[PDB]
Formats: C-alpha cells, structure tokens, sequence
C-alpha cells in the first residue's frame, strides 16, 4: 500500500529532470517558454517530495498529514529538512502557478528554484537515501 | 464577480500559449519546452473555466465549484461545442504531477497542439461576442 521508498525512486527521477534545466540555466538565459518548463519541473518535483514525507511519517503511525503544509512542518520538526522557511516558500510558489503568465511571477519563481529550491531538493534526497539504507 | 475582467486575463494567457504552439510548427520542442507548453496550457485552462463559472454566476448559478461543473454547464448552454475535448483537458490537468514521464508529457503536448488550442480560441471568440451583448 504505502511505500515511501518507491515514492523516493520517482522523486529522484523527477529531480534529475529538474537538475537538467537548472544546469541549462547556468550556460545561457532561459527563454520565457523554458522558464514555464522549469516551473512545471519544480511542481512535479515538489509534489513528490512532500508525498515522500507523508509516506515516511505514515510508517511512524502518523495518519494526520493531508497536504504539503502538514508534511513540511512534520519534516522540519523531525529533522528531515533544515530550511523550514524555504520549504514553506515552495508552497507559496505552488499557489502562484495559475499566475505565471505574468513575467514578474514566473521570474520570481524561477529565481527561487535556481537559487534555493534545487539545493534543498538535493539535500532532502540525500537525507532520505540515508534513512532508506538504515 | 467580473467575468469580463477574467476574460481579459484569459486572453493574455492564451496569447502566451499561442506563441508556444506556433513555435512548435517551426521546429520540435525540447523536453523542457514541452514542460513549458504544459504549464501554459494549465494557466490557460484554469482561466477558461473560471470565466465560465463567473459568467454563470451572473445568471444566478452559484452551484458551480470546479472545472467539471463549469465545463458541463458551458456545454449545456452552448458556450462550448467540443464537450469531450474540454473534459479531456481536465484529465490532462490531473496528469500534471506525472509529466516527468516523457510518455505523459508527449500525450498532453499532442492534445494541446492538435485539439486544445483550437478549442481555446473558439471559446475566446464566443465570450468576446457575448461581452458586446
Ligand atoms: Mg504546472
């Protein structure tokens, strides 16, 4: 039923595609359309991240988690993530998705993806990969 | 509460989607650009069905809550004619979390280019005619 290590496998696959786009941005500016794609990749990577969180705490007997905010708070309190505000900012970015046809909105989410979220995603991957081995 | 204002933003969003759909006619899209085409479809469809919901609110219909509700009412009243296509857009929306699978991304992209963009343009013209009354 609930299998947090399988969810982690898909999270890694999604993050690898986000990493491709984040690396591309270091070689040249992204077009407006590529920025929309970077946002889409952030969205499917973040969605998997907090569902890994939810799945992991279900094993611990926690059935009270229902969304990304609940999952992010429990992860911070249990030490799975260190940058609590950044992970909460990700949720704000998710809630701005419908408005990214405004370049100011798209550009803000892209700057956060490149300068903060990707690093946090990689740290969470490494954290959970260690816990799986245990 | 203002369906004509919602329609202004819908047109702005559709203009951005149109740019990507025309780009796809000049060359293949990269994997990343495909993701960006899907994101543009998402913000265009979200505005579309909220225009529907706003419009029917003026008629006294406060029962509409989501995109399926809005889409059915729009088909019932003639605002849209391709009912099955507009419902397929909702299935595409619900696949958004899985577009890191190239098969999923490619399927949504093909639907956007071959069907959804045409339907979006028709709905724009339909509502633009209703704004003039
Ligand atoms: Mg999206």
């Amino acid at each position: 039923d609930v299998r947090w290590q399988q969810r982690l496998n898909n999270y890694a696959r999604a993050l690898q595609q986000l990493s491709l786009a984040v690396n591309l941005a270091q070689t040249r500016p992204l077009s407006d359309l590529e920025k929309q794609g970077l946002i889409q990749a952030f969205e499917f990577t973040h969605e998997l991240a907090w569902n890994v969180m939810k799945d992991y705490f279900f094993f611990a007997g926690n059935s009270a988690i229902t969304g990304s905010r609940d999952a992010t708070r429990e992860s911070f309190n249990k030490g799975l993530i260190k940058e609590g505000e950044i992970w909460m900012e990700m949720i704000k970015s998710r809630n701005q998705t419908s408005h990214t046809y405004n370049q100011s909105v798209a550009d803000e989410i892209v700057k956060n993806i490149i300068n903060f979220y990707h690093t946090s995603f990689q740290a969470f991957l490494e954290k959970m990969q260690g816990l799986k081995e245990h």
